[PDB]
């Protein structure tokens, strides 16, 4: 019965429920009036016929290699860019936060509540009568379907930008600090109240926890060191929480900041690797402050590492991911006289945008062998097996497979990706090209549209009928990639933005945080500023085994 | 042992023990280098060179009244100096928060737990010295001693400004929400982790309270009726928790957004107004909407009403502690272009700050009678006895303690202020003189100048020796009053910037909050921008009876 159901206010209006059967809309700093927000302002015009398509845009930052040379090699110049590229977002998200699961109004429940996720649009009065508001079925295609109809993977198809195992495993466990999902509360709940890069899953969220992580000694987390090296410590020795099935023995069950990060010998590499990063830092911070005490190393180093975190994160992982010839740079000194909101709340939507599972293979092979999920699941014995160094090469090298493409879903991760789709409809989302406008991006006119292909457009078009009640998740994966890239447009523009928030938002990217001191000076601050995907594998990581999130 | 604990950075630079007997000053952004952060650059010099004393400043405000009513009547003028204002001070609080009790050097730790009070400067380092870091003995003055020595009200003061006791269980009750310092835990935590006017002193701070506080019809606040009049409701019918005596009767034991708030008929007086008011605003949103539900009557009007609350104190409360004659404007929509941080954390600081005792009459004279502390005390019954109208219009009038001046502390309030000053000290909080320059503050080179007259200064000088020695909180209440005013100038600098961060930093002062929408639409929220003191009382007092946070 809620007139506002139609999502009747266009340009990030808001719609209000003027009486039982009539709205209004609130084109409030919108730059358009109009009983819909539709009629725009002078400013505005001229600022839209102005506004390059995000595509075009796309195009020219993956091409004039040349220029883009010259730049990349001129301070101010490559600066001045970066921070366009900040900047371009920033407008977009809404912080601080408003609406989530169950408000589609600003409230204070809302804005208060750190267990929910936010959202970037508004749910769908239960009260509406089609699952997208108006336009649609009294439901949805089946999942299953969709699911198989065009989802899972059929032929693995690799990622053309060359995304290795590495990429995967870090973007897998990276991302797992902010999206912890609660579901014994719902989908909808974070239990990372962190809501940003707060490295909990390396410390634990709880004090408690991390308390039993930390060795209380040079600041160092507790550790263990297994056939002469170094790994994270057991469970039966910090009686820290760790979620492992049944048989595995307490030689075996590795404690961590995170819980879940044992199922895969992947993430626990990653640990591993990173732990190490940690320790290592205490050690170079006891060189230059003999005299600081233990409770002060180890909050000096969380403080280091999160800053190369933010760092490796942004100028290789996203680097990588954008395939941008301009050398994306980390530099809070960019938001200094930018009306920025050095603040986060994680997003529903960045969380399922994140649901990238065409990026498993099918089997993974670590040195000679070739493992299965089946045989990977919880066999940290194979990450002990052939040691963190061969692990790294390995990973280095066997290639992801493609996101955006289409149809290339493990059937191993059948269950998940289902639920994927299945959790967005409980959490009433939004038609996927609402979450498009949302961004200002050109609604898809046409499943055809959404996927340039043919095939999977019109098996498509058979269960959704009308492009409009298209769902996000779903034309997420199905998208029509970049020219060889391993997203679609959508895809990108979506996570661009949130990213670049909570990695930005963070503190200590903040003025009164960006400074030496608060690293235990230059040394310490260096090392953040001098941060790679590459050197944190190198330092340590045996042999310094080369790596990047590209497989050559 | 600490080679910083002699606070040898200036000018908000950021000391660091580079070695067990040396350390290291962080003049980044600070405007000078030096080793101390002293040589200023440039444009700090032509900067300052142009910056204008706050007593000259605090002068000119309250001075060329017949200027300020030109001003006072020309929109652009007016926002254009509330802006200035707004902005002059902004630029102070370290927002996103940093340091606390526990912490002197940024820390995760510190930034992330939200039961911590931040603090505007570092504790001392347990290992330093003198309670000072080093200037002082061995220890600090008795408090027993200063309290008395300078600080117990002898003869009653009347605060000049004509702060009557409406404004003085305002301020009270107000600042209470924020302020809500959990003992079980230590001084330096907070149980309100809303950290700002978020008036869940109004409505609970969990949400399981705010549910027995709820009607759930109509979004209301459950309440009752005695007399005919609208009180809040009992503790036996909502199972609130409430901080009561054991003699008082159940139909008197009151149950609100506060649980403290039953021992000072004072505040519940305040509290069933505004729960009056919610539930006023309640009605008016029903007849907007009579499609809406219950639970978003409740959340719209706990919007409006916050928006309500951080007007009437800009523009009341905080107008009269002024004593400008520019008439103080609360409009978000000034920030709207300005950097500012929509988020905020209580410092320690403002609390103690606020101990503003002095207020405290030394009888309560509710029309006829007049009461002891010992008489008013839990005694709600007073409250019902004569009805909230004269309980208006009386404390509309009996004048306000002055708070600057200097021994104008109630005797009964004696082991709080006592406390006040104890604590302070636990909390390591610092020297007077550093919490000055802290606020780019000339510090006090005598005690005499800190007062003027030379009775207490001396008796002071007597007992803490170095001027810097001298504690905060106490050289507050003693500080010497500006030209009538109830303040000196050290608690008006400080409390204005933490001040007007909290109110500003909320939420609903962002871009994203500040529209008719957010709050039921341009009715509810005209309701915002036309609420006084004197209308929240005229709606929800019977009879209108005038009021002012000033005593004619
Ligand atoms: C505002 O948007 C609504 C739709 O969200 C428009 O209303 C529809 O207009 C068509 C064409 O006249 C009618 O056939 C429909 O019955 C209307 N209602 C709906 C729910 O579709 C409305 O015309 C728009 N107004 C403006 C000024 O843009
Ligand atoms: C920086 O500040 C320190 C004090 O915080 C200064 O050091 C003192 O200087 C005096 C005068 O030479 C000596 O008598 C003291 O022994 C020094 N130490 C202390 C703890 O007082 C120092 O001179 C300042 N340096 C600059 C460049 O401003
Ligand atoms: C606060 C932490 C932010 C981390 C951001 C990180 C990206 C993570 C991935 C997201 C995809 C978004 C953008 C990547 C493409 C780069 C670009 O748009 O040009 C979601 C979550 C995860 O998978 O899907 O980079
Ligand atoms: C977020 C909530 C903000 C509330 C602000 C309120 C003031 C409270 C008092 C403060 C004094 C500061 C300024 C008052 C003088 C007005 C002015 O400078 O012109 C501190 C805390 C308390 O006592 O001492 O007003
Ligand atoms: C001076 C440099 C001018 C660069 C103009 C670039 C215009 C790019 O144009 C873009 O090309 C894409 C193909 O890759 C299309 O998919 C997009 O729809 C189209 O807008
Ligand atoms: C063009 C307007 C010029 C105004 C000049 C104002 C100078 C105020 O000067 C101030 O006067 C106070 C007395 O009230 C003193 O206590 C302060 O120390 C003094 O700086
Ligand atoms: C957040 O909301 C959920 C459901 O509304 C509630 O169960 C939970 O206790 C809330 N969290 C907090 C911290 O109030
Ligand atoms: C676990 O790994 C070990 C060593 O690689 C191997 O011997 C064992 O068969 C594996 N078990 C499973 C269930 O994968
Ligand atoms: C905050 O810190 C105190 C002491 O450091 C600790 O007891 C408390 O549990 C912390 N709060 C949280 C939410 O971790
Ligand atoms: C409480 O108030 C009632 C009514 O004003 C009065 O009769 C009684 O004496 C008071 N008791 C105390 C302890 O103040």
């Amino acid at each position: 019965a809620n007139p506002c159901c139609s999502n009747p206010c266009q340009n990030r209006g808001e719609c209000m429920s003027t009486g039982f059967d009539q709205y209004k809309c609130d084109c409030t700093r919108t730059g358009f009036y109009g009983e819909n927000c539709t009629t725009p302002e002078f400013l505005t015009r001229i600022k839209l016929l102005l506004k390059p398509t995000p595509n075009t845009v796309h195009y020219i930052l993956t091409h004039f290699k040349g220029v883009w040379n010259i730049v990349n090699n001129i301070p101010f110049l490559r600066s001045l860019i970066m921070k366009y590229v900040l900047t371009s977002r920033s407008y977009l998200i809404d912080s601080p936060p408003t609406y989530n699961v169950h408000y589609g109004y600003k409230s204070w429940e809302a804005f208060s509540n750190l267990s929910y996720y936010t959202r970037a649009l508004p749910p769908v009065a239960d009260d509406c009568p089609t699952p997208m508001g108006v336009k649609g079925n009294k439901e949805l295609p089946d999942s299953k379907e969709v699911l198989e109809k065009v989802l899972l993977r059929r032929e693995f198809i690799p990622d053309p930008q060359g995304s290795n195992m590495m990429f995967a495993f870090f973007a897998q466990h990276f991302t797992h600090q902010f999206f912890k999902t609660d579901h014994k509360r719902g989908p909808g709940f974070t239990r990372g109240l962190g809501h940003g890069v707060d490295l909990n899953h390396i410390y634990g969220e709880t004090l408690d926890r991390q308390h039993k992580l930390r060795l209380f000694k040079d600041g160092k987390l507790k550790y263990q060191v297994i056939g002469g090296e170094v790994y994270p410590p057991t469970v039966k020795d910090t009686q820290v929480e760790m979620i492992y099935p049944p048989h595995i023995p307490e030689n075996l069950q590795f404690a961590v900041g995170q819980e879940v990060f044992g199922l895969v010998p992947g993430l626990m590499m990653y640990a591993t690797i990173w732990l190490r990063e940690h320790n290592r830092v205490c050690d170079i911070l006891k060189q230059e402050h003999p005299e600081w005490g233990d409770e002060q190393l180890f909050q000096t180093s969380r403080l280091i590492l999160i800053g190369e975190t933010i760092k490796i994160v942004i100028e290789d992982y996203v680097q990588h991911l954008s395939g941008y010839h301009f050398k994306l740079k980390f530099d809070p000194e960019l938001l200094f006289n930018q009306q920025f909101q050095y603040q986060n709340r994680i997003a529903s939507e960045f969380n399922t945008l994140y649901h990238w599972h065409p990026l498993l293979p099918d089997t993974f092979n670590i040195e000679d062998q070739e493992y299965s999920f089946k045989q990977f699941l919880y066999n940290n014995s194979i990450l002990l097996e052939h040691g963190l160094t061969q692990f790294v090469e390995s990973f280095t090298r066997q290639i992801a497979g493609r996101v955006a493409g289409g149809r290339n879903v493990p059937i191993a991760v059948q269950a998940v990706a289902k639920a994927s789709i299945d959790q967005s409809r409980e959490m009433k989302y939004q038609s996927l090209n609402e979450y498009r406008k949302r961004f200002s991006l050109k609604p898809y006119t046409s499943f055809e549209e959404l996927t340039g292909e043919k095939e999977m457009a019109a098996e498509l078009k058979a269960l959704y009928s009308d492009i409009d009640v298209m769902e996000l998740y779903p034309a997420l994966l199905v998208e029509k990639p970049r020219p060889d890239a391993i997203f679609g447009e959508t895809m990108v523009e979506l996570g661009a933005p949130f990213s670049l928030k909570g990695l930005m938002g963070n503190p200590i990217c903040s003025p009164q945080y960006w400074k030496p001191s608060t690293f235990g000076g230059e040394v310490g601050f260096k090392i953040i500023n001098t941060a790679s995907i590459q050197s944190l594998i190198c330092n340590n990581v045996k042999g310094c085994p080369f790596t990047s999130f590209n497989v050559q």
